[PDB]
């Protein structure tokens, strides 16, 4: 291996060059070029004496057409001299390869890094680890690293030398031997020493080639040259193609082959810098020091605490971090760039913040003076203080907030200082600033809301979490003045947590998202579990006792997320029974494991899963266990269980809940879900053929893909649903997308409440109105005993977490409480006036570097910056008639910069080379508001103005702008204001001006004369259709918009936008039945103008006329819009339905005038609906009468409604006679055919099996079109719908189906059975032919049928039945507890007092009570064809043409009717009730609203079928007789029997 033969001197010329470009975006490249001597000559066996001298440097930025290996003459060039000590340093060698260097005090250590480049040239392997070929692999090290290379060994021919002689400059030493070349080409991927600074495969595409000439191989090596070659290929805003390059080559090639002369001088200070990677140094000493690492292994023969490699120290609180790679810490020669003296760091920060302050109360000025940007350089300035220089700054800027008047306007630029400075101090994220933070704190300079949202940003801007500063941090949370608020303290507590976890708990949080590299938590460093865990054990604990909600609810969040498997041998004696907790509780409970399944995955779904099977658990924790069950990654067996379990498990919500997440992960195709998918699939033929609702619990994944550019996209969505509304009470919400190795963090979401029916009564209770009057339903209840339910307490959470911020808002019944006191306290302050100035300021960073193979630093930065302000005065005044007057004088600014940036830096000069391309967003609103509702009217008027002084402003701004950059380190200064940095406007550029006259608005949009993409959808008018379709906009490329006001001449007018409402009950001879005529007529008003009585008088009678007990409805809208051309606007709406017949109609009205230019339009709608057969219940299976269902649409419009273009629509249904075979020959119709054999009269089933014989099959729809154009219309959408994927593909025929008649008919078939439809399409223009829950009257499922022999629940329970003579309660409304007061009871509210009391006549017959508020109905049977109807012991007729109504403050109380063969009905609109009798059954409907708050015969109403035999002592029962016999009257009419059943079952044991 002999080499470098003793006593020669050789030379060796040096080439080198750095270069970053925009890709295949331009041509224009930003670097240096490097020139210079290296003399080595052999001074003894082992050590050798090199010189680096003649340097000679040059800066470029021109084009390169082609390529960035094009030689450039020097005399293009423009020649420096470079900083370089040339001092005659050694090099030794160690058995082969070189390893170690030598160099003296004048030590820069930029200089050495370049220096170990240089001699990692020469780096060759002769032998692995004649004979010409040779192949192995290396693990061999270099400046980048350690990392492995793959080596390639063959002899060159002659002719290449021939035609290239460059390779060989001197040949004269080919001897016995001849010239080979090698070729090592380098991964990146398995690397063992490495330089990086990461925070924040990854779209790092590099690569590392060399070619290296020699001679007689393994005796006389005779290196000859050599070149390196390295790419780095990086995508700019992490949503890109890869158009940022940063390019390298380093040239060394023999120039002389002789004797030596005199020795080169012996350096006198040994200083030793190890192998060749890149060494550290500290950027602030004034005398040079470094780091420099020798191991000095024996090696030979063949974290964990260890030397490793070098690293920097670890700083401390007080003084600053010490990064060697960031341009402001090395960029001064390698030091702190402050050191220069031309910059002082407290002046350039004072000078900074006012420039920040100033500008930021001209906010429509904002994108032209970078404010943004200056907020980011201001936040890295600061990143390079210690502690006493900020406090010095604070002292200099002269300001404390304490002392400011909070609601002053003189004091404007002293707070957006005080704000500015706040918002630098939480984004700089060092020792020093949470020394400020702690000082503000402790002494009091920020309360509450202020301190809560600087540690709400916390966690995620901190650079370096070390050791001293967690313990700092928890030493100021276990401060007084933080524990006893409660808004701070959970959000420092969360805060504490999330560090905590991110910077100790996950391993791969550590290695990713923090430097480790560059900075080397301790294994011994146990004080995280002994001083960390017990304190929140202990006020955990603390919290349960004291019973307070927010307490509990924040620190079991706290716990849930510092992620760690000892969370659950702290909650195990929680979960498991032994500490008393509500559903809420351990909802929250359950919900917090979410971070254990990220890490432990096994354990938790183990817990998970033993959580799921339990059943006599809450219905909400069964859920979410499911829920985080599913994201566990579960083997097939577990699903096949969920599946089995689906059918035969019980609870609805729980069933909903499975059957929806098994479902959903069918759709998915990405290689993240891609496993489960199969699973997935190979389950259904397990599931339950039950569909459920939407109320109950379900499950939806939403995927994403674009191959195009490799993005996925996601969307989770889950909620449990609520046993009391509607509306769900849990809500989950993430947005993860990742697109690579690097991903933007999450989203996420989390909403609960306790109960929204009690959230919503407390809510409301702000009426001041208490129920005070008793009706007969509180003494039903009280001769019961009806006992309510143990009331439950009333908690809620708001968690939003994003990139920013981490915020949380745990409710309690005390906020609810203070929440009236404070909305009023608000109302007497805004009563005559208050100024405000609300700023935010939140951003995001990702920086990583690494060195090239040319010796530089490497590094990519991503920012995004987002403001939003709001100034000005607002004024209102409250009124007890709700006039709700409001004035204000508002501003509304929003702006966002992001920008990213790839190019390296170069120490010795401090210059930074750049390229990369950055987008600004800007909208401005300059304008007041007057704002008037009046609620008893319902008008809402409001009024717009353009704000006095802002005539001409900017109101929007889109710029996206690529650049290539040359600019100083330590001016601090904008790029786009720097001279080096050049735009690259494209060659064909033009502009262009949109308002083609001087409208209210301009326009001026510029761009390249090519992207037909934007320049069609901006500006063209035209063709406005299909021009939005939602893609990227090719944001690649330059653009740049601007929209300007254009108002002058100060205007009073204003926009006004004005709304109304009003109901009407229809009287006597209008509804006389005889004015409905199967087809109407569109109405023209005789009064045209805008809110107007008498219009909305006319449209209510003639929507309602001819219907019994109609009610009609109108919504009346006006927008009025002034200017040189006035846009007037009217538009009403109308509609009537009713209880007693299904006959509905609507109406509407539009019209706007121009009355410049003179233009006027209208149109007018009536329409109506009509279901030929009367509602009824049982089968009648006798005869046929079979449905209908017609309807018509009548629309008319032009300059004047009633003489214009008349659409005559008309429509018709019918049912084909095969469905009358299909529906005598199918189950449901025998079943109830063998029910009435045996007299059953209103069951569940054949009531849906007359649902179904209430069905339609054919479709007739015609439309008589006058207007070609929208025949024409017509056409272009059945072309577009024929152009869908199941839609087929139909031609217009040489025969059109229809001549000289405008009418398309549409049809499908029945014999389908609804598995797909057909759909014929006959126009004028094209002929169409298509290949291959309802209508219900009276019925539901929410009902509860009483019937002669049967009894179906408001559940769906069947139980046998048999009344008596003596009354019994059906269905009751009790009063509950009052949540003031736990002895007090509250009242029956005035709208919702319904008793309903039964009977069996000694006939068979049975009577019917019903106590309505204050009002009472008996139901004698008789024998009348219609049972004896008394009202308030009062006599009323029912027939056939008439019908009661009681009517007060036009509204409805309750409606009797005759309807059917045999029945009459009651259904109170007041009330939200309905009951229909015969004689000999009665069926019941109620409304959602009597949730949980019914108690009776039919039920408690809960939507569950199990415990509804439950008594007024709230005792379970077991026998239907029992049941009877409880619920039953004991006040008259009644002895024994019934009676003697009570008696005994009081002295027996109820369950
Ligand atoms: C690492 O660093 C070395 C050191 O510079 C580089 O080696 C140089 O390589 C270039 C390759 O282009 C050499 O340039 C060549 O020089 C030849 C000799 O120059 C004499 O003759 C020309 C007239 O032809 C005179 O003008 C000049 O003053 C000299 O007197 C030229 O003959 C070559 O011409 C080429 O282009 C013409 C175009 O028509 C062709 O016809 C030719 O056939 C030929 O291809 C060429 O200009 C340069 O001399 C080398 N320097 C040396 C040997 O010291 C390595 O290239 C570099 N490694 C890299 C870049 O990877
Ligand atoms: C409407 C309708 O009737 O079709 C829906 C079908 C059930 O059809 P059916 O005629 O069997 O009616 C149910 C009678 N029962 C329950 C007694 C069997 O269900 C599907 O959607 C498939």
């Amino acid at each position: 291996q002999h080499n470098w033969q003793v006593g020669n001197e050789y030379t060796y010329l040096v080439r080198s060059r750095t270069l970053t470009s925009l890709g295949d975006l331009s041509d224009v490249h930003t670097g240096i070029l490097i020139k210079a001597l290296l003399t080595v000559q052999a001074k003894d066996s082992n050590v050798l004496a090199a010189k680096v001298w003649n340097g000679q440097y040059a800066r470029v930025q021109q084009s390169m057409p082609d390529g960035w290996e094009t030689e450039i003459s020097d005399q293009m060039l423009e020649l420096r001299d470079l900083p370089i000590s040339g001092k005659p340093f050694q090099i030794r060698m160690k058995h082969g390869l070189i390893r170690d260097l030598i160099v003296d005090r004048d030590v820069p250590t930029w200089e050495v890094n370049i220096l170990k480049s240089i001699v990692g040239q020469l780096q060759v392997d002769t032998q692995g680890e004649d004979e010409p070929y040779a192949s192995f692999k290396a693990m061999e090290d270099s400046v980048g690293g350690k990392c492995e290379v793959l080596y390639d060994i063959a002899p060159l021919s002659d002719f290449v030398i021939h035609r290239s002689p460059e390779l060989v400059p001197m040949p004269t030493l080919k001897g016995d031997g001849r010239h080979m070349e090698v070729i090592k080409i380098k991964n990146f991927d398995n690397c063992d020493q490495r330089i990086n600074y990461h925070f924040g495969g990854k779209f790092f595409s590099r690569s590392s080639t060399s070619r290296i000439v020699i001679s007689e191989s393994l005796k006389h090596f005779t290196i000859q040259s050599s070149v390196t070659t390295s790419k780095m290929m990086v995508s700019p805003r992490l949503y890109d193609r890869q158009n940022g390059l940063v390019l390298s080559r380093m040239n060394l090639t023999l120039a002389k082959m002789e004797k030596t002369s005199k020795p080169l001088p012996m350096v006198d200070n040994p200083e030793s810098t190890g192998n060749l990677v890149y060494i550290y140094n500290n950027p602030f000493s004034d005398v040079e020091e470094r780091r420099v690492s020798k191991t000095a292994m024996n090696s030979n023969q063949i974290s964990s605490s260890e030397e490793n490699d070098f690293w920097q120290p670890k700083p401390t609180l007080e003084d600053a971090p010490q990064n060697s790679l960031l341009p402001n810490f090395v960029g001064y020669k390698g030091k702190h760039i402050g050191k220069s003296g031309k910059v002082d760091v407290i002046n350039a920060a004072k000078e900074l913040i006012f420039q920040i302050a100033n500008e930021l109360e001209d906010a429509s000025n904002i994108p032209v003076h970078a404010t943004l940007e200056k907020f980011m350089i201001l936040c890295n300035l600061m990143r390079t203080m210690n502690r006493k220089q900020i406090s010095e700054l604070e002292s200099n800027m002269q300001i404390s907030p304490n002392e400011l008047k909070p609601n002053d306007k003189s004091q404007v630029i002293k707070q957006n200082t005080w704000t500015v400075f706040r918002d630098a101090i939480t984004q700089t994220g060092t020792g020093p600033a949470f020394l400020t933070i702690k000082e503000w704190i402790e002494r009091g300079t920020t309360k509450s809301m202020e301190a809560a949202n600087i540690m709400s940003k916390l966690p995620k801007t901190v650079r370096t979490p070390t050791d001293s500063y967690i313990r700092s941090f928890f030493e100021l949370l276990q401060n007084p003045k933080v524990s006893n608020e409660q808004f701070l303290n959970t959000a420092a507590t969360l805060s504490f947590c999330e560090m905590i976890h991110n910077a100790q708990v996950n391993k791969r949080s550590i290695h990713n998202n923090y430097p480790v590299h560059t900075f080397g938590t301790s294994k011994h460093d146990n004080s995280l579990y002994d001083e960390y865990i017990p304190f929140l054990e202990r006020e955990l604990r603390k919290a349960h006792q004291e019973k307070d909600s927010p307490r509990i609810q924040t620190y079991i969040m706290a716990l849930g997320m510092i992620g760690e498997p000892k969370i659950l041998s702290v909650f195990e004696p929680y979960l498991e029974g032994k500490q008393q907790m509500t559903v809420f509780q351990r909802t929250l409970m359950v919900g917090s494991l979410g971070k254990l399944t990220e890490t432990n995955p096994k354990l938790a779904r183990s817990v998970l899963y033993k959580i799921y099977l339990n059943t006599m658990e809450s219905h909400e924790v069964r859920c979410t266990a499911v829920f985080l069950l599913m994201k566990t990654n579960p083997p097939l067996s577990m699903l096949q269980r969920m599946a089995e379990f689906t059918k035969l498990d019980t609870n609805r919500q729980v069933n909903s809940a499975v059957k929806s997440t098994i479902q959903s992960l069918m759709k998915l195709k990405s290689p993240e879900w891609k496993d489960l998918a199969k699973k997935a699939r190979s389950v259904n033929h397990l599931l339950t053929h039950h569909e459920y609702d939407y109320e109950l619990s379900r499950g939806y994944i939403d995927e994403k893909i674009l191959e195009n550019q490799n993005i996925i996209t996601h969307m989770i969505l889950n909620y449990v649903g609520s046993e009391d509304s509607v509306i769900p009470r849990i809500l989950y919400l993430t947005w993860y997308s990742s697109n690579g190795d690097i991903k933007v963090p999450s989203t996420k979401v989390l909403a609960m409440i306790s109960s929204v029916k009690s959230f919503m009564e407390l809510s409301l209770r702000s009426v001041k109105d208490r129920e005070t009057i008793i009706s007969a339903a509180e003494k039903i209840a009280e001769e019961l005993k009806i006992v309510p339910e143990e009331l439950v307490p009333l908690e809620g959470n708001l968690m939003i977490n994003n990139k920013y911020a981490l915020k949380f808002f745990p409710f309690d019944k005390h906020i609810l409480d203070k929440l009236p006191t404070l909305i009023s306290n608000y109302i007497e302050a805004v009563k005559e006036g208050k100024f405000m100035n609300v700023n935010m300021l939140d951003t995001y960073e990702s920086v990583h570097s690494f060195p090239t193979e040319t010796g530089l630093p490497f590094v990519y930065t991503f920012n995004v910056i987002k403001l939003t302000k709001t100034s000005g005065t607002v004024q209102a005044q409250i009124n007890p008639d709700f006039a709700f007057i409001v004035n204000s004088n508002l501003r509304l600014t929003f702006s966002k910069n992001v920008q990213g940036r790839v190019g390296f830096v170069t120490p010795f000069e401090h210059r930074h080379f750049i390229s990369g391309i950055d987008s600004n967003l800007h909208v401005y609103a300059p304008l007041k508001i007057s704002l008037d509702v009046n609620t008893p009217k319902g008008n809402m008027q409001w009024k717009i103005w353009p704000m006095k002084g802002e005539e001409k402003s900017r109101l929007f701004h889109y710029s996206v702008v690529p650049f290539v950059s040359n600019h100083d380190i330590l001016n601090l200064r904008p790029l786009s204001m720097e001279k080096g940095t050049r735009p690259m406007i494209p060659d064909d550029n033009t502009s262009l001006a949109l308002p083609k006259n001087e409208g209210p608005f301009r326009l001026n949009v510029e761009t390249a004369k090519t992207n037909e993409e934007m320049w069609e959808l901006i500006d063209t008018e035209k063709l406005t259709d299909r021009l939005p379709y939602p893609w990227t906009m090719d944001n690649e490329r330059y653009v740049k918009v601007d929209m300007y006001m254009n108002l002058e001449g100060e205007q009073k007018d204003p926009v006004i936008f004005s709304t109304s409402f009003d109901s009407k009950v229809m009287t006597r001879p209008d509804t006389d039945s005889e004015n409905w005529t199967p087809k109407m007529m569109a109405v023209e008003p005789t009064d045209k103008q805008a809110n107007s009585k008498t219009r909305r008088q006319e449209m209510m009678r003639e929507a309602g006329r001819g219907i019994e007990s109609a009610k009609s409805y109108v919504v009346d809208v006006r927008v009025h819009v002034p200017g040189e051309s006035e846009s007037e606007t009217v538009l009403t709406l109308a509609w009537s339905e009713s209880n007693v017949e299904s006959k509905g109609r609507l109406l509407g009205f539009w019209r706007v005038e121009m009355p410049r230019s003179n233009a006027d339009y209208e149109v007018c709608i009536g329409s109506q609906i009509m279901v030929s057969p009367e509602t009824l219940l049982s089968y009648d299976e006798k005869m046929d009468q079979k449905p209908k269902m017609d309807f018509n649409v009548d629309i008319r419009y032009g300059k004047n409604c009633g003489k214009g273009e008349r659409i005559d629509m008309n429509g018709k249904l019918r049912q084909s006679p095969r469905l009358k075979e299909l529906v005598g020959a199918t189950s449901i119709i025998k079943d109830c055919v063998e029910d009435m054999k045996r007299g059953n009269k209103i069951l569940r089933t054949c009531q849906k099996a007359v649902v179904l014989s209430m069905l339609l099959d054919e479709v007739d729809i015609s439309m008589e079109v006058p207007s070609d154009a929208l025949i024409a219309l017509y056409s272009q959408g059945l072309f577009s719908l024929s152009e869908i994927d199941n839609l087929d593909v139909s031609l217009d025929v040489s025969n059109p189906k229809n001549a000289g008649k405008k009418k398309i008919d549409v049809r499908a078939k029945l014999n389908e059975y609804l598995d797909k439809a057909d759909v014929i399409v006959n126009t004028p223009i094209m002929d169409a032919h298509f290949k291959d829950i309802n209508n219900v009257f009276y019925e539901d499922e929410t009902s509860c049928m009483l019937d002669k022999t049967r009894a179906q629940t408001f559940d769906g329970k069947d139980y046998p039945l048999r009344l008596g003579p003596c009354w019994h309660a059906v269905m009751t409304t009790y009063p509950r507890i009052n949540p003031d007061n736990h002895n007090e009871k509250l009242h029956i509210p005035k709208d919702k007092s319904v008793s309903v009391l039964s009977r069996e006549n000694e006939a068979g017959q049975k009577e019917v009570k019903v106590l309505l508020g204050s009002d009472k109905i008996k139901f004698v049977p008789g024998t009348t064809s219609q049972p004896e109807v008394f009202v308030n012991g009062e006599k009323i007729v029912v027939s056939r043409n008439k019908a009661y109504q009681k009517v007060e403050e036009n509204e409805i109380i309750f409606e009797i009717y005759k309807m059917g063969d045999r029945f009459i009905g009651l259904t109170s609109d007041k009330f939200d009730v309905s009951l229909a009798l015969d004689g000999e059954r009665v069926m019941l409907k109620a409304s959602e609203d009597y949730r949980y708050s019914v108690r009776g015969l039919c039920g408690n109403f809960d939507h569950d079928s199990t415990n509804d035999f439950v008594g007024p002592k709230n005792c379970l029962f077991r026998k239907p007789e029992h049941f009877v016999a409880s619920y039953a009257l004991i006040s008259n009419q009644c002895e024994g029997d019934s009676l003697n059943v009570a008696k005994s079952l009081q002295d027996h044991d109820c369950i």
